[PDB]
């Protein structure tokens, strides 16, 4: 009930005795104040305790919310699954869900606008509205710090922003995320926005910014990151695929074909459908 | 700074730009989180939870700017642990060994994380023993701990040298179950993974054929197509089983198997096949 009487059988679980946790500046005794319930530890002794229990905060956080992830993070990650299996019916009921949620309702007009903006990206027949592709918008500059819900609001709508937009926004997605950028999710979240940058940029043919961004995945891409370095690759293959008029489309032909090796049908399907979208934007 | 925790969330609400009616709910009301952020009263779990998660802030998000963006002791060592190993420096390794010592955390975990930084110089240099005492400390904390956590995923993925066969063995059947309670997040999943390919790779290091069913089984329900590191790792791991079984007879698809990968342009993945290649083929028979 109480974050001490928590925070104990936390402490419990993990076999620790007070005196383990105890270190400068947190006292058993604070701790077992704090445990029964009798006082509040400070910011900082909060913080102290937690790491003395040598769990993550996604753990800390996991169990404080009865093993759910939270609300904005469901219905998020649940959005990209969806719009990655191009389930529209799927989308057509989180935004049902979304309207039934208790949250603020700034963040029930953004959660709308992105699945929106999804199903109308798999049903192209399905309607937009110019204000609320405005609101999104106005809310990415006004958050000064971005959070994993920035990250996948700026993610999952870059095909709707005009040209000015996506090139400030894609900018300031460099300075804006630094806060947040080691986290886990985070990290993963932005490799995929600076992909999902580099095809925006071709697509629209501003070929002139993309090394910006090249610049920013290098740095981050670690050896584990294959998913990602291999779908760097293939980009740099389309960039001058698209900026000579398929001039090499058998290169790109004998390097999908090469990707047998990784016995991965669907990954092979993943480039060659991309493939087979941007060979439409050349004549 | 020192600061009550209701300050620091007030200018985390501020930052996200909602007022305390917007966080508020059921389970929450706007007084009760005025309260809490003048530090007249504190909060419930649940009712903090319900304040987090309202400025759209995960518990990682809020827990790393409440420590100033530092990162775990635990994880600070295991990093500065896979930097000088990639730079095979033994020295610098011992000279983590030292550093621990003198850190703010339980005995325990000075201890354990002492385990994983001499199995690392043990990787580098196979004459440095592993003590007896350290593989017992190992084994007692991890049959004791009956909910495995981040850390004991990391702890077991990065010290399986210290373990007897017959500890591996029950350690990693114990894995499955133990890691269940914190198994969806993302970080453990990840852990568990290469826990699960670094058992199947001590499997058949240690001739112990018959156990690695059990174990890619459990691989096979956990790898998602994005999951491409994890899946050519286990394809490799394939082979070298094959190959340990059945005296080198595939060795020439073994072969064009690295050779494929040039296509990825990965020097770091192909010389890990390479080398662990080379070790099962120095293996006895």
């Amino acid at each position: 009930m109480e974050l001490g009487e928590f925070y104990k059988e936390l402490r419990l679980a993990r076999k620790l005795k007070q005196t383990d946790v105890a270190c400068e500046g947190l006292t058993a005794s604070q701790l077992s104040k704090f445990e029964l319930g009798q006082s509040m530890l400070s910011a900082d002794k909060l913080i102290l305790a937690i790491q003395g229990i040598n769990v993550t905060f996604d753990e800390f956080g996991h169990k404080l919310n009865n093993y759910q992830e939270s609300p904005h993070m469901r219905i998020g990650r649940k959005v990209v699954n969806r719009f990655a299996h191009q389930d529209i019916a799927a989308l057509e009921q989180l935004l049902e869900e979304v309207d039934q949620e208790q949250m603020a309702q700034t963040y029930r007009r953004l959660n709308a606008i992105v699945i929106k903006d999804a199903i109308h990206s798999l049903n192209k027949s399905y309607p937009l509205a110019e204000e609320d592709s405005e609101f999104l918008t106005t809310y990415l500059y006004a958050i000064e710090s971005w959070t994993w819900f920035e990250l996948y609001l700026f993610c999952n709508t870059m095909p709707f922003l005009s040209n000015q937009d996506l090139i400030f926004l894609s900018t300031s997605l460099l300075e804006k995320s630094k806060e947040f950028k080691e986290l886990v999710h985070n990290r993963l979240y932005m490799k995929q926005g600076l992909l999902n940058i580099l095809s925006e940029l071709m697509e629209r043919k501003l070929f002139s910014y993309i090394p910006i961004f090249e610049a920013e995945l290098e740095r981050m891409l670690r050896p584990y990151d294959v998913f990602e370095k291999v779908s760097w690759q293939f980009l740099k293959k389309m960039s001058v695929f698209l900026q000579t008029k398929g001039s090499n489309q058998k290169e790109i032909e004998r390097f999908i074909q090469s990707l047998q090796v990784l016995e991965n049908p669907q990954l092979t399907s993943l480039f060659e459908l991309r493939f087979q979208q941007y060979k439409e934007l050349i004549d």
